[PDB]
């Protein structure tokens, strides 16, 4: 094998099988070697000349919820067109239809993610952190205006470029890390809103500032404890809406004073602090809206309301496989 990663033509030379250590990666021949594994691999489409991240999802038809998780990510990402939301560049058809088991999705290529930035301990300009935050909120606005909640934002779900451009990925869960989950979500009360995403952003930004998770809970209850040890105990009843089952739980808890986030994180910019405090609030209804967060002074330099679009139209069980197949066919007319 010439190519470092072993590559071998398959099915009439219309597909290529790349080895990648015993677990083989089979894609359309338009993606010629080399490919770089980053299971996800970096590849170039020789026709469009564009480069992409190809993700292999193995045995997505085996389970119903895996299948629906997949189908949605596809339909959802295919619905969105936004600079801060990751785009699907290709969906790869199966070499033969009956054996369709593994499903490959090609997204646009990003260099890294916010998790890797944070973990790498590289310093960042204030303007960069600012830009990250702005882009997250900006994409989020669109998502929500499409009547969707991400519901799982974390640093690893935020893809980046050397250009510092940021795109959101890994959708699902909207109309196991608890660290970015909103209070209302730890207490069930299944009714919940866009504010849960806002919470996650606040948690992220602080992590970006302090370089460690803001609420690193070991379990469900430790999470809440750590939440309360910061934001303080909520107004007796006025900051409650939810099921009495959890109300009793919160009342039970010892009083927690609010901690000044400025004093705990003195290094960070005060405007940022202000915004975070508004983003981290026990009550969803007192939690700052995406819109107001974009309009917040900290983001004034980037804030342009005309450049912050909404979704023109909003969004929306085995042979869903056929659906995925149909879209793969949409991306690849030759097959």
């Amino acid at each position: 094998g010439i190519e470092n990663i072993p590559a071998t033509l398959s099915h009439g030379g219309r597909f290529i099988q790349y080895n990648i250590f015993g677990n083989i990666f089979e894609v359309t021949a338009k993606y010629k070697p080399p490919i770089m594994p980053i299971i996800v691999c970096s590849a170039m489409n020789s026709e469009t000349n564009e480069s992409v991240a190809i993700k292999k999802i193995a045995n997505a038809f085996d389970n119903k919820i895996d299948a629906k998780r997949t189908l949605r990510e596809i339909k959802l990402l295919r619905h969105m067109d936004h600079e801060n939301i990751v785009a699907i560049r290709d969906i790869i058809p199966p070499p033969l239809r009956n054996a369709f088991n593994d499903v490959y999705i090609a997204y646009e290529l990003m260099d890294t993610d916010l998790h890797q930035i944070i973990r790498s301990n590289q310093a960042l300009s204030e303007e960069h952190c600012q830009y990250f935050l702005y882009q997250i909120l900006r994409g989020l606005k669109y998502i929500h205006s499409a009547n969707v909640l991400h519901r799982d934002l974390k640093p690893s779900n935020l893809l980046l470029n050397a250009n510092c451009d940021l795109k959101i990925c890994d959708f699902g869960l909207a109309r196991v890390t608890r660290w970015y989950r909103a209070p209302e979500l730890l207490l069930n009360s299944s009714d919940y809103t866009a504010a849960i995403d806002v919470w996650s952003v606040g948690c992220i930004f602080m992590e970006l500032m302090d370089r460690k998770p803001l609420f690193p809970g070991r379990d469900h209850v430790h999470q809440l404890r750590l939440l309360m040890e910061l934001i303080g105990t909520p107004s007796e009843e006025e900051l409650e809406f939810l099921n009495e089952n959890a109300k009793r739980y919160i009342r039970q808890l010892p009083p927690y004073p609010r901690q000044s986030i400025t004093d705990k994180f003195p290094t960070v910019h005060p405007l940022a602090i202000d915004l975070i405090e508004k983003m981290l609030t026990f009550d969803p209804r007192r939690r700052i809206t995406v819109l107001d967060a974009l309009a917040h002074p900290y983001l004034n330099s980037l804030h342009d309301i005309s450049d912050e679009p909404e979704c023109t139209i909003p969004f929306n069980e085995e042979q869903m496989k056929e659906l995925i197949y149909r879209e793969a066919l949409a991306f690849n007319p030759e097959y």
